[PDB]
């Protein structure tokens, strides 16, 4: 039998978004105290599509079913020219995660396929589970869902190695996910733009390793323009200095 405390709602990190003139929810989870922390309890059970935080479940598909062979396998440009520029050139998997290059994940999705995409987020009790809409884009614009608490639920398990798929698919994932490592904290972590549907939101969702603890975090905040995108880690970082995670 499962046991949780319930997470705590604590007002005081919400400074952190009107004084910047924004609107979120940052999510915490303590993993050594089993004990979550958020700034408005029902923005964090609040569903939105993933967006590119899609990349890791959909990442994780295509390493444990051998569309992905490996970390170095290069995903050739197609050719088309498109808004981003880092899009328009060759990429691995840790570079087409670092620069959130879509037209790669969307051919994953079209190998990984309708039904075994469906029964993998079943596996991995990822948000609602449902994948309605063009396999190629669902997570853009379909009928896909999920919280910030349910975000953190999924990264648990892909920290612990839980998910149903291999310790290397989960390993190389994690790999990709780096994004800050210095003597004090490592973070693996993957940012999102929602803009094709209403709301627009961007989101920040990963951990922070310590020493001898790891902080979970999922947030989410409305994002009307990409001027603002950068907020979503310095809001974050900001809630983690607060409670003296990072220095
Ligand atoms: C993911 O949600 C989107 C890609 N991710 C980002 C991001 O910042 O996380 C990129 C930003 C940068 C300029 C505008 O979009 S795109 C994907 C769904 O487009
Ligand atoms: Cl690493």
């Amino acid at each position: 039998n499962l046991y949780f405390q319930g997470w705590q709602e604590n007002k005081s990190w919400n400074a952190h978004f009107t004084e910047h003139k924004s609107q979120g929810v940052v999510v915490l989870w303590n993993e050594n105290k089993q004990q979550g922390f958020t700034n408005n309890l029902k923005r964090a059970n609040q569903a939105f599509l993933p967006a590119s935080t899609f990349k890791i479940p959909n990442s994780l598909i295509a390493l444990d079913l051998g569309v992905v062979k490996d970390e170095h396998q290069v995903f050739k440009w197609d050719g088309q020219t498109r808004d981003i520029a880092t899009w328009n050139r060759d990429h691995n998997l840790i570079t087409a995660m670092k620069y959130s290059v879509v037209p790669v994940y969307q051919e994953f999705a079209r190998q990984i396929g309708e039904a075994r995409m469906s029964k993998m987020l079943h596996a991995f009790d990822y948000g609602n589970e449902d994948i309605s809409g063009n396999v190629d884009s669902f997570w853009l614009d379909g009928g896909i869902r999920i919280s910030a608490t349910e975000q953190i639920s999924f990264l648990r398990k892909l920290y612990h190695n839980k998910l149903h798929v291999s310790e290397r698919s989960q390993r190389i994932v994690k790999q990709a996910m780096l994004t800050e490592a210095n003597g004090d904290y490592i973070i693996r972590a993957k940012t999102g733009y929602s803009t094709r549907i209403e709301p627009k939101i961007g989101w920040w969702v990963g951990w922070v390793e310590l020493d001898d603890n790891v902080w979970f975090f999922a947030m989410n905040m409305d994002m009307p323009t990409s001027d603002g995108l950068g907020l979503r880690q310095a809001i974050t970082k900001e809630v983690l200095k607060q409670e003296k995670i990072i220095p």
